[PDB]
């Protein structure tokens, strides 16, 4: 049942979900997810992605006046995203230890791609993967100021590069869309806490 959103209705420290699957260690990977949110400067952080010695494995967050970053492995790279006008938006990031290569999409429409943002570094595997917070310790030490103000909703991970005709295929709503292979959308997949809401979702709708 993937048809529903998570709602963060204000900038608190201790409103979040849980995602109750781990990632493995991946070589390669592709995060989506459709957001919504009015919130500025910055939209805060919609993931993170913890492990014991690096609270920040993977994150993407956009901090106050500050521009929107994916991190791996706490190194940076600053994304195309501009998704903060109250309106849906579809964005999924792909990289891969490959040279560190990544590219980005808004809206089905791959905007930006980069190199060298932590090469030779597999995603490190079993940690904490949060929704709403930005992790300094595991699974925990959320910073308001960095936290989630706005509407989320089927976020999904590969552990591999999507094609650019399957994330048009997301962004689109198609029938032939893919959920992810490493963590898929459903109510059962997380627990949400501190005054996260669930809404029904209809996406493209
Ligand atoms: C300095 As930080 C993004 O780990 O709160
Ligand atoms: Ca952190
Ligand atoms: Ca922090």
């Amino acid at each position: 049942g993937d048809k529903f959103q998570l709602t963060f209705p204000l900038r608190t420290n201790y409103m979040y979900a849980k995602v109750k699957k781990s990632l493995p260690e991946m070589y390669a990977f592709t995060v989506c997810m459709w957001l919504k949110s009015s919130a500025t400067p910055g939209v805060g952080t919609p993931f993170s992605y913890a492990v014991p010695g690096q609270a920040n494995e993977l994150v993407l967050i956009e901090w106050g006046n500050n521009p929107m970053e994916i991190l791996i492995n706490d190194k940076v790279a600053k994304l195309p995203f501009v998704i903060n006008d109250g309106k849906w938006h579809h964005i999924c990031v792909t990289w891969t230890t490959r040279d560190g290569v990544w590219e980005a999409y808004q809206d089905g429409t791959q905007g930006g791609s980069g190199e060298n943002l932590a090469p030779y570094h597999p995603i490190k595997p079993q940690g904490v993967l949060v929704l709403g917070q930005e992790q300094d310790t595991l699974g925990g030490g959320f910073d308001a100021t960095q936290a989630f103000v706005g509407e989320l909703a089927h976020f999904n991970i590969w552990d591999r590069k999507l094609t650019p005709g399957e994330v048009y295929n997301l962004a689109t709503c198609s029938t032939k869309a893919l959920s992810g292979n490493v963590i898929a959308w459903a109510e059962s997949h997380i627990e949400i806490y501190g005054g996260a809401t669930k809404w029904t979702f209809e996406a493209c709708r």
